[PDB]
């Protein structure tokens, strides 16, 4: 489970 991810 991942709620929110922001990746760069």
């Amino acid at each position: 489970q991942i709620g929110l991810a922001q990746t760069q």
